[PDB]
């Protein structure tokens, strides 16, 4: 059993989720990057489309309805900036306090503000969200809003241009300390409109797969798809303060817990010897959520748990080792002789276990399973997955673990970025030609 108040649910992003029939869809990066020609052809990305989704903006009572008599109570959605902001916002001026090294210390959005972007938002999309919130909320349920979940405006990022030419050449993206101050009114604008159907709050999703995908591991397939440390570097640094300052934003117009959901691996050492400088790099991985940490920026984690990074040595440096983790055979086993999700990653209930106590110890903090779940087209696997995973949390409980609920992703199928429609996380299978949503047999382990 877990305790009375600990919420169970799942988890959506508006970029894999909302777009599915006409009228629905959405410039941003990622819409351009998915498109693009020369990304199609060299593989790089699927060649499927977001707007052959799900189409949530839609059918999102059908969706609320299963998830509901499922038992599920807790929902964590997005809002997408770009079907916010279609057109951009740097005209509407506000007043940006800086200190000597060049950091943020305010940014103020009074009122006033709001309305001089209420004449060039999309109040029509707006109240769309408001809908489709509400749709949950006046069932007696629970929702969680998280501000950020990857695309961008084209108006703040144009990644065709920036890998082509540079980023000193177009709309940089998190490598414009201009898209901090942007994306902070465009929190105090979201807070300020709909705090009266959000409970709990979080700025931004996995923002180090942003930053590290982005601009280091290019067989990603994420934007802007260059190679440069130093622009990774600076993309975390400014995630950083467009989190504080969205916190700060937040805050002023609402009264609620406000907090990050964040890409949590969990790291091992292949022989005892690595054991130190393993977890060196747990430090550093997680060193985003550290900061944020002790700026007092941090109400509640989302923990974001999938599998593991096995680390060896190679040619002399320590480095993840194929056949382990999130680096194992797709559909295969790993070396370990667990078996791998469709993704190739592997099924390692044990790092979430071992992780809810690091995470416990660590900051101390509330927490919530804010994404867990597993690419099987063929509910071969996610049964075991999705048991074996709460007993994990279950565990780190009874160990002090402060863990209030757990958010599988995801109800339904939806677009895997650069994977498009192959990797299928849904306890729903959908059909992306007519929309229709049948239950996996996985399903019904949750009508518990």
């Amino acid at each position: 059993k877990f305790p009375k108040n600990f919420m169970f649910g799942y988890s959506w992003s508006g970029f894999q989720f909302e777009m599915g029939l006409p009228g629905s869809e959405v410039e941003s990066d990622w819409w351009v990057w998915v498109h693009d020609k020369e990304n199609i052809a060299s593989g790089l990305v699927s060649g499927d489309l977001p707007e052959n989704g799900p189409a949530y903006w839609h059918l999102y009572k059908q969706d609320h309805d299963i998830a509901e008599k499922l038992g599920m109570d807790c929902i964590r959605g997005g809002i997408e900036w770009a079907r916010i902001f279609p057109k951009p916002t740097f005209d509407v001026k506000v007043d940006v306090e800086k200190d000597e090294e060049g950091n943020i210390i305010s940014v103020d959005v009074p009122e006033s503000t709001i309305k001089e972007l209420e004449k060039i938002a999309n109040m029509e999309a707006l109240e769309h969200y408001r809908k489709i919130y509400s749709d949950w909320k006046e069932r007696g349920k629970t929702f969680i809003l998280n501000l950020y979940h990857w695309p961008l405006p084209l108006w703040i990022h144009d990644p065709i241009a920036v890998r082509k030419l540079g980023p000193d050449a177009a709309p940089a993206g998190w490598l414009d300390e201009k898209t901090v101050v942007e994306f902070v009114k465009f929190a105090a604008f979201v807070a300020y409109h709909l705090d009266d159907l959000v409970d709990m709050w979080s700025t931004m999703n996995e923002p180090n797969v942003v930053y590290n995908q982005g601009y280091i591991n290019l067989a990603s397939g994420f934007p802007p798809g260059f190679l440069s440390f130093e622009a990774a570097e600076k993309a975390k640094f400014n995630l950083i303060q467009a989190h504080i300052g969205a916190y700060d934003a937040i805050k002023e117009y609402s009264e609620k817990s406000v907090g990050v959901i964040y890409a949590f691996a969990w790291h091992d050492p292949l022989a005892e010897e690595y054991k130190d400088e393993v977890e060196e790099i747990r430090k550093k991985d997680y060193e985003f959520v550290t900061i944020l940490h002790s700026k007092g920026k941090l109400d509640w984690i989302g923990v974001n748990y999938y599998s593991r990074l096995v680390y060896g040595a190679k040619d002399g440096h320590l480095v993840p080792l194929p056949g382990y983790g999130f680096m194992s055979e797709r559909g295969g086993f790993a070396k370990s002789g667990r078996p791998a999700s469709d993704f190739g990653w592997e099924m390692y209930p044990e790092g979430l276990e071992n992780l809810l106590k690091y995470l416990n110890n660590a900051y101390e903090l509330p927490m919530i399973i804010t994404e867990n779940g597993m690419a099987d087209a063929a509910d071969r696997y996610r049964p075991h997955y999705l048991v074996s995973h709460l007993k994990a949390v279950y565990n780190a409980m009874k160990e002090g673990a402060d863990v209030r609920g757990y958010l599988h992703w995801s109800l339904t199928d939806n677009y895997e970025w650069a994977q498009g429609f192959r990797m299928r996380f849904g306890l729903v299978y959908v059909d992306f030609e007519t929309k229709k949503r049948y239950l996996r047999p996985s399903a019904l382990v949750s009508v518990k």
